[PDB]
This record gives C-alpha cells, sequence and structure tokens, in this order.
C-alpha cells in the first residue's frame, strides 16, 4: 500500500492513549489499544482497513479501525470506531473522529452513543 | 461468544445496502459489505470487532466494523465506521450509527466528515 | 419564509417528545421543548433557525435549534443541539442528528457529549 | 448568568472564523458568526442557549447555538449547530463539536450531514 511503512507503528493521542498497528498490503489494519482513560485497562485488540491506493493529489488517506473493550482484565460492554485520515510528511498525524457505543436496554438507548475526536502523532 | 450465532449471517440496512458478516469466538467480525448507495459498488472488505461476553440484564451487543472503500471496481478514497448494539429476540436489530471520512487535502479537511444512522434486519 | 407555515407548530419525536415551535419570515425558530427520557421535566426555551428561501427542487429546508436544560424545575448542566432538514407533503417530517454536551471538568471532557438522531412528525 | 460576562464577546476559531455572541440573563445567546471557510461570505445570524446557572465544581458551561448559512449574499441552503462547553480562566476556550445539514432530495439524504469539531479562543 502507499502508506503502508507511514501508518505502520506506534501512535499516540492527545490523551496519553497508545495506538499501535499494522497496516497490510491489501488494507488491513491490526494491532492494540491501549486508552489512557475510561472503563480501561492494559492492551485491547484492534481491527480496521485502509486506503491502500490513496489520491496522488495531497489528499490524505482514509482509514478507520474499531475497539470493543473487552480483554482479560475488564469488559465494559461498548466499542469505538475511529473514522479519519492519515496525513504524511515530518509531522505525521491520523486525525480522526470516532463513536463509542455502550450496550444499553432499549429505554437508555437514545443515550447508548459518544462522540469526539483523537489527533494521533508519532511522538 | 454469546451472540455469535445471533450475529453471523446477512443483514440489510434501510438504504437496501447487505451486510455479510461472520463473528469470531474471540470477538472478530469478518465479512463484506455492499452498499445501495454512493460512489460503490460491489462487494467490500470489512473487518470489526464485538462484545463476546455481554452483560446479561437485557442490554445490546457493542459492535463496530469498517469498511474501506476500495475494491477491484472502485475507490472512492473514503472510509466508514459503523459503531452500535446488536439486539437479538424475534426482530433481531443491529442499531448503528457511522462516521465517513473522506481523504482531503488540510484546506479541505474541515469538510472531510459526514455523519449518520443506519439500523440492519434479518429480513 | 417558503415553509414557514410548514414548520410552524407542533412535532413529536420517537421517543414521545413534544418540540413546539414557530418559525419567523427573517429564520427564526424560536419554542419550547419537553423530553420524554432524561434529566428532564416540563418545557424548555429552545431557539433556531432554518433557511426562510430554499431550493426549489424536491430538496428538504435545512434547520437547527438548540436547548439548554435548564428550567425552573431542573438543571441538567447539559445543552443539545439539533441539526437537520424539513421535508414538507402528507407525512411532514423533520429528520435531525443531535449532540447533547455536558458540562465537564477538563479530566472528564473526552466523554462529554452524546449523539444521536430524531424523526419529528406532525401526528 | 454566571458566565454571562465570560461569554459575551468575539471568539476565534482555529480555521479563523469569527463568532460574535451576546450571552443574556436567561441562558439567550445571540449574534453574528462569520465562517473563513466553505460557501459563505460576510456575517449571518446566530441565536442558541447557554447554562446560567452552571456547577461550581469546576465543570465547564453548556452551550449551543445555531447558523443557517442564509444571508443577503449568499444561501448555501444549510445549518450548522455547535454544542459544546465554555471553559473560563486565563487561557478561556469554547470547545464544541458540530454538526452540518445540508438540504438534500430523499435519495441524497444518508449524505447530509457533516460532523466536526471547533475550539474558540479569545485571541
Ligand atoms: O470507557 C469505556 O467504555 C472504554 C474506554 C473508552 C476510551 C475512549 S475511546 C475514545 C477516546 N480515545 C481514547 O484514547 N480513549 C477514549
Ligand atoms: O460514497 C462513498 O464514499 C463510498 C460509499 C459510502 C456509502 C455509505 S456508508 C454509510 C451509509 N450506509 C450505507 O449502506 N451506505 C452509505
Ligand atoms: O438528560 C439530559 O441531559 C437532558 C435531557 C436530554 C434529552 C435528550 S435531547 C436528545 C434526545 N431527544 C429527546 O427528545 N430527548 C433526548
Ligand atoms: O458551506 C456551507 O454550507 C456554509 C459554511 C459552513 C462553514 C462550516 S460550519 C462548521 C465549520 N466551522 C466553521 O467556522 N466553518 C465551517
Amino acid at each position: 500500500g502507499r502508506d503502508e511503512a507511514g501508518i505502520t507503528g506506534t501512535w499516540y493521542n492527545q490523551l496519553g492513549s497508545t495506538f499501535i498497528v499494522t497496516a497490510g498490503a491489501d488494507g488491513a489494519l491490526t494491532g492494540t489499544y491501549e486508552s489512557a482513560v475510561g472503563n480501561a485497562e492494559s492492551r485491547y485488540v484492534l481491527t480496521g482497513r485502509y486506503d491502500s491506493a490513496p489520491a496522488t493529489d495531497g489528499s490524505g488517506t482514509a482509514l478507520g479501525w474499531t475497539v470493543a473493550w473487552k480483554n482479560n482484565y475488564r469488559n465494559a460492554h461498548s466499542a469505538t470506531t475511529w473514522s479519519g485520515q492519515y496525513v504524511g510528511g515530518a509531522q505525521a498525524r491520523i486525525n480522526t473522529q470516532w463513536l463509542l457505543t455502550y450496550g444499553t436496554t432499549e429505554a437508555n438507548a437514545w443515550a447508548s452513543t459518544l462522540v469526539g475526536h483523537d489527533t494521533f502523532t508519532k511522538v
């Protein structure tokens, strides 16, 4: 993929969380996520996808991934999805918006979903 | 997983799109998506995660998945993430909210991301 | 406004909440909201804006409004914004997506904002 | 209102847009918005609401507002809502997430709504 090398590695967001990803040639993303906040401890599995043949006109590279917040330590009964774009160069970034959905009863489902935004850097 | 059997299979949303997923015991989701709308044709790879040990108190099952909108036919230079919950029973549903991010230039990045909501049924 | 008459009146969403609005010629929206759910009781002030000269090509009419969830009875320390479009005709609707922000400490601000979607009808 | 004085005035976001607001004692927000981006020129009317009696525990102040993107110069057939919180102190900020809805045909309504985030400062 054009940015396979650029995306693969360890990223950090403004909260202090750590995103560890491998980009495959075909568009896969696999890795681990460790949140600095919330009902979370240690690493969680992630998977996702990215555009392995982006535009050559200076546009970013679209991608996304999911974490279900269950591991051997905790289960928050929740999942987050991040949707965003990789922007390459000396100050590389992944700019995302995310959706965190809790399992709820039907009566509470109106209040099931948090929205926010994370920016990941290599430093 | 508690809902491995409930989630695995073919789902359809209010647009007429078709979501084909396999749920693994461990929390994986793998499959294909075919959109009835947008800059899309035929099937695209998806991956995601779900809570394989949900609450037993009538709450839904949190899950999410991604599609990068590249296949052998088209490349929209975009990715969607769906975040939601599976609700089991005679009228099973997956209720989601989604985020569709386009690769953009930095000048247009304010306008990179669409938000919406899809409800999937087995019929 | 083109839809001043169509928008003005009493609307109900899928939760059972009641939206009472007056549309002004100039684009204003003023009224009251009464939620069927959440940390809310009785009516709350709303204000917002709508496109008073929409496209004539069958497109909906863009609009939005806010409620801060303080009245004489309760204060949730929160505000919701609905962003959407009015679609006229025998089955008129307002289709919206909303953002509910809580006041939080800086440590909890990542979790400050809920997202959802409401559809309002005249019946 | 507790933050009537703190909110009232001229704010600027990371795009260079200019938000000019007056906060009323009762919870009103009135003013003008001028966007540095998009299908916009000059000032547009805004209205909204804020929590005029916030928590005293260091939490921010919830608020929101709307702009319909029609004025004497242009009509984008769209509306944005910002939902967020005011945080007072030497570095005051308004942190928001927003929803920009376009009027669309029913066939294109899935793609009607952009989501993003703006941070406003006094400098
Ligand atoms: O509390 C939970 O339900 C599980 C932890 C969620 C942490 C969220 S995911 C979005 C944001 N970005 C992070 O790095 N952490 C929070
Ligand atoms: O146009 C694109 O960029 C690729 C197709 C996007 C189709 C979207 S994904 C969200 C919504 N749900 C669907 O089933 N289709 C649309
Ligand atoms: O709980 C709160 O903070 C105040 C009540 C919020 C009720 C929300 S606003 C979005 C959704 N639509 C409704 O009609 N009610 C809920
Ligand atoms: O293009 C349009 O439909 C009207 C202009 C929209 C400008 C948006 S509103 C959200 C973001 N914040 C800004 O200051 N400008 C853009």
